[PDB]
């Protein structure tokens, strides 16, 4: 029925802005809301409701789907993925640590090029390394990607609320 997601990673890389695009279609250059909601359309039709959570017991309750994000401008964020991934999986205590779905986003694809850090063969590798999670590449700024990553971010989270 209701798909929870979270958003985790360093603070910095765009998880609001990803959240904004995502639920409104809108960036700019929420106090108060635990979590934004929107309204999941797959084939034309109104499937389901995300909350989506940005950044505890009632925190990681019944989450359907973590989402781990970094900028491809900033070499640190990259690097603390795994930790993000291993923080979730040590506290959120979720029914099975071996299937629960993560997705990675390297956000801030629209920069120039001279500023990206983290190339796409570093991040395919890691993606791999951790158990195959996918991996989008985008742009909150420039509307780029986020439509097919939380496409998956969505399904995902239908597989796992439904099992
Ligand atoms: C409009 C002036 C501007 O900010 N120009 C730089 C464009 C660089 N490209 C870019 N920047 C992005 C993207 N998403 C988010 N941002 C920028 O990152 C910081 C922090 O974002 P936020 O969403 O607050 O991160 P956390 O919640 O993770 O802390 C802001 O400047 C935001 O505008 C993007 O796709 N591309
Ligand atoms: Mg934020």
């Amino acid at each position: 029925n209701i798909l929870k997601v979270i958003i985790l990673g360093d603070s910095g890389v765009g998880k609001t802005s990803l959240m904004h695009r995502y639920v409104n279609d809108k960036y700019s250059c929420t106090i108060g809301a635990d979590f934004l909601t929107k309204e999941v359309t797959v084939d034309g039709d109104k499937v389901a409701t995300m909350q989506v959570w940005d950044t505890g017991v009632a925190f990681y309750r019944g989450a359907d789907c973590c989402v781990l994000v970094y900028d491809v401008t900033n070499a640190s964020s990259f690097e603390n993925i795994k930790s993000w991934r291993d923080e979730f999986l040590v506290h959120a205590n979720v029914n099975s640590p071996e299937t629960f779905p993560f997705v990675i986003l390297g956000n801030k694809i629209d920069a120039e090029e001279s500023k990206k850090i983290v190339s796409e063969k570093s991040a395919q590798e890691l993606a791999k390394s951790l158990g195959d999670i996918p991996l989008f590449l985008t742009s909150a700024k420039n509307a780029i990607n986020v439509d097919t990553a939380f496409e998956e971010i969505a399904r995902s989270a239908l597989q796992q609320n439904q099992a």
